């Protein structure tokens, strides 16, 4: 009973279903807890199963998540751009890293922040042990994925790519007021 | 057998459910043990779930916790501020820290406690290794953490700022008849 | 196969449960092993459960614990004391510390113990470290938790206050004959 | 599938049922490992179980146990004693120490003891840290507890209590046929 | 309820399957983690019973996947040869080492990356204690490996095999249009 | 130097001697850290040494200890009883337990304690696992010792015995000016 | 070896002292590192070592200690009193909790700190495991050290009691002419 | 042979010295491996008896060090200052953090570099755990440190203090050319 | 007596050394284990010792190591340069990574090999951890050394640059004829 | 005491010597336990030792040894063909792999083997791992190792080269009088 059970009526009313089917029903995903690839892949198997469910409708993400692998929180990247409806993001809790990286993703006008959220950015971190050959190699690699990265949010957030590329050298803490007007969020929800 | 079935009757009255989701069933939410990611996850879930069942009616949040990450926590905070029927929280055992946080977060005159639990209330604990550059951007995160903590419990509590500033700056202990003065809490529940 | 299936019949069919979940139907719940918050947010549970499906009969609670957190312990003692029905409890294998504290708890007149059961009472354990301003305080909040136990035992029990005091300095252990004149339980079952 | 299931027809239909559970039908109880509260708790509940489905039918105890915990032995041993039906005891592979002591609290002229099995007594082992005053209170009660127990086998075995004294003060070990000079138990089963 | 349950309607409407299954259903296989042998023979498994189902249906293999076994991905690669319609596998998130020989097994024209992903080569690891009679067998072993590795890759690229020798000398990582120009894959998907 | 060498003049003057063993030829010895026995072996060799030495002039013995083994303990306690000349005990830092036992000792009206020393006694503590005939046997043993070791506090320092016993049964502190009261010492020293 | 040797010109040249022992000879005793009982004894050994050499001139010691045990401390605290050289006390590195308290202890005029030294200072540190009544013994004894130390430095540094109470309430920490204001230390040592 | 021993001619030539010794009279320190508090006082210890021995001829200090703790490394930063000889500093291996620090630190036209020798310069690291209170407090203070530290090296550099503070956010390694330029060394050793 | 003495006589053959004194009187040092900084101060010590002793006499240094850290054997390639007599440097056993790098480092014309002796040589190992700015600055970092290294060897060796660079790349193993042929050293010894 | 002093007389006698060193002193060097390099190096610098000492005259090596590691034995034996004076060489316990190696190496004529002891010969052992091209690199280089171990057995003992090759391939057992007719060693030493 980790999980609560619910149950919903239909027709003859014979459903019971966890509470997180309950609401992947309802077309909301959540996301949290570290980005990896195993959970990175659950998050993207729901969000095409809705796709397919309805494509005009939107889905709701919730994300809670202090960060996590890159590679793995780009596919959960991909696929929500690539999907047709719109997947509105809303930060609960804290969206750090490649958290808020996704939380800023959304869909244009619907991503939100709960008004005591916090939203944290920063340059990825790896790291490589190895001949001198191999550290550059993996060394050419995190930059080109940094540059990506970075790109990216300044498409998203409409910050020049100058400017995301300072304010992301040192973690950046963000309240829910500050992530609008920088524009890693739309907006702030307050009350339903 | 960790957790026992009941079977209910209704009108076919072949539902049985993990005591928990019975409980759930009837608007009851329990909170307990250390606040952090997973769990606090699951209780948004489960209160979004009530909001949507039934906007109108109330959710009772029963709090038996010593305490955990305010991050996790304030997803709690921040669900139970949005949805719309209102939360009221109850206070067994204990509510420690965060628990006490999110116990006078409840809605006016449904926040109680049951006469021999103890609230304990303290400014928020956190940590940071590294450059001196990255310790002052830590340390700038907790400190207006703390500030913003010190502003919720005055606002849910009654009590200036100033006074909430010095309350918490070493753990206080209330015994509920203390929480109903301090207005942490509205009242004491003592017998059916 | 931890726990074994039973069957009832009733009207349409068997119905089979866990036997702990057919025992809940009697209106029976255990409490063994330690009190913890787990533990005893289930029984609390169990409590409100039975309480609602008949508010008029009462509910038999079996001890075999050798005691536990009394945070966890208050959140259980809280709730008998606030159920409409009257909680029996009945003590077998052990009853020992916050163990004890329940058992003395039960309804007055249907507290009671098989023959060679134990019941041990004693003062409450803790302790901390830290600044010897925060020492200063937790000190002294376990002090207020031991007065606070110390009368609950003297209300249960009859006794004075001093005697509690004085008995429960150090580990006391009562037969279960013993238990039945100082006033833990009103009498010892022994044969059907 | 450590544990297999099984299919019995009954009237309007079949029913399958863990090996463990259609055993527990037919009133057959296994206690094997050692004693502790959990597993006690649970043949406890069985017991309860069986005596309310019929107090007038046997139940039938297979112990293969190595010994354990007194305080969680006990309370089995006074359910047995508790309820209306005999128990009968049967000792398969060992019966050692706790184990032995519930095997000899059988129904007189129903405890019976395989051919190959061996049972084993002796006094009760225990221990204590602390502060002299709390070793000397400790230290009576462990001895309380032996002198108990000395005088539960004396009064199931027919020995005297001088010569269960002596014989328990170090390990002894009794073949079956040994088991039933000594008064153990009552017979030895050999083939059906 | 680690991962969510999605109900579909048919004609009675009774079906409720694992999201994974529901994709499953689709024609969906997802490679995800490291390449193992368990891993490996699901995978298997899955690929011979879609092949069955409709052996003229395109099965499409979602990759995430750091690399792993050759030995255990070997025989996905088999597989995917030896079944008859054609396996399409797209890359989300990462295809290293392993994950990348497999990704460009998939039929040819159908082989694709998100945007987003990377794809990274590099000649077989592995290594052994022993005598240098011993060593020398293993060695050999894992260069007729490599060899062998060589080829497939040329075959399925269109690189030259002396080319494609050269680039995986060390690790040698390809964003998604880089994989596209190298041969690795046919396309990157876009937008629905 | 972990320790350092001093030099000093005699005849010759080639006299180098560790500090602490230009300390012994003044009589001095030092007594710190826990009484176990290799501490107690030395302690008392040097005592017989310094006896042998000349047996009309006092030794002097600085105690800074937390505590020890009671057994260790009364070889130096018997040796400083025994042998002719006077030993004066000198409290420094602190003198708990065994060390407080060993400060009281010394000579009569020769039991220094200086003034921001701490003086600490207690029951003496111990533990044993075993048979309860084996239980009952070490338990008898500790309660002898610490009625000899109470009679022994009772004698040095003039307390009676009833008053000693009561004051051990709960860790006792005193400050330098509450042992000189009591009569674990005579007096403190000040300056020179 | 680790510590160097140095030659000295006596009368024959014969002297290699390590160059601690060296150092002693000038009556200059290090004290570095944490506090605790095994270096306190060198250092008292040091201190009465020196007294006795020549009881008019003063004593160097130089303190570069992070803090310690106070019990440890104080045998060093109250070593330095009671000898009749002033003891002349310089902080290098640091001196912080007990390590300041030691610096403060030198010779009113003769207590200073080189120009980029730090010096800390904090109520004490402990704690303690147990029942509530010796909890709260342990507390009141925490407490009065405490209260000592208070009064000690508030007589060393000139400062109210009020004062010392207010600003040892959490780490203190003084740059060196902030500890000659403060009045831990009289001056800043600056060039030979 | 940890440590060689070397002979040297003198009046009798009856001097054997570990090699450390010998260079010792030659007025060389070596400073290597990491600065902590032991090493450091063991270097003041060498500098103050060479310092005495001719206060008048240049003390040579060679760094080979990755850096340590600040506290020590400025015990060792002082007594450079304060005594009255030059310390000339010169790095081989490497000096980084602390060690890049100290070599600056010599006497300004005495400062050298070995030609292959590498130094390393960096803002101080360090941390803390505990209320948001104290959190502040030991956050203010490295800062201060920081700021400390900036100021010697621009004051010995040579530098700005703004380009101090530009050029160690991050790492900066700097080869024996680059120290030179930059003003961390005076020149490079080349030859005999 | 893990290392043997031996005597020898002088002027009145009053002298023994631990035999690794005794070979350095004969201007022999030995150089083994991995290179380190605490090996790597001592070796620089006795060159300078050495060098002191008579600056136009031959030192030689036998080599038997398997590698090092770099640094701390920069520190003793630059003192062999440094020092005015020639180090003639002799490989036995092996000379790989910093061993192969100081083999060529010797005296042009005396770097001698024994002809079962192995030599090993490739480039530097290294690695970090941390954010891509700083991965970028230490990447930077490591093939600063890699190409320094590849220069001393070309010049040392008479290889071009390109040629060193290009048998680094890999492990390169050579015989000890190899290393003569490849210009590593200068000569085999055979037999005096 | 763990290796004896003994004594022995000269001229004027005053001569105390390890046991070891004045086993040295009779040119007797043990080799005992694994060979590794630091032994290795110190046989090295004993057999140096005694060479100069009297190159005419011979060195008894005695052996001792399970094996060790290749690189470090060949400094044995090189240093053992390369000095002027026969090593003879004793077997004594075992002889081991690289044991068995050095004592087949030993001047011919004078390589003697006790009469109980085991001689045990056999191909070099070695590992690696890491990628296919090094896995290559560092396998040639065991079996090139292994040519050359076999070259040189065959060289001493005078078998074939291809006898020597079959018979280290799996480990071959040689009881002294076995050793001496397959030539590992030249006579077996029985009494004096």
């Amino acid at each position: 009973a980790l999980v609560p059970m619910v149950i919903e009526q239909t027709s003859r009313g014979e459903r019971s279903f966890d509470i997180y089917s309950r609401l992947l029903k309802e077309r909301v995903i959540f996301l949290t807890g570290q980005v990896e690839d195993h959970m990175a892949n659950l998050i993207v198997a729901q969000m095409l199963f809705l796709e397919a469910e309805n494509p005009e409708k939107d889905i709701y993400l919730y994300i809670n998540s202090p960060g996590g692998v890159i590679t793995a929180g780009m596919s959960i990247y991909d696929t929500m751009q690539f999907i047709k409806p719109d997947v509105s993001t809303i930060c609960m809790g804290q969206a750090a890293s490649m958290g808020a990286f996704l939380l800023t993703a959304g869909a244009k006008g619907k991503r939100f922040c709960l008004p005591n959220s916090r939203v944290m950015i920063h340059q990825p971190l790896g790291g490589y042990q190895g001949q001198a050959t191999d550290i550059e190699i993996h060394a050419r690699e995190i930059l080109k994925v940094k540059g990506r990265m970075n790109e990216l949010m300044a498409l998203h957030t409409g910050q020049s790519l100058e400017q995301i590329e300072r304010d992301t050298e040192r973690d950046r803490f963000l309240s829910a007021p500050e992530a609008v007007e920088y524009g890693l969020v739309d907006s702030i929800l307050t009350h339903r």
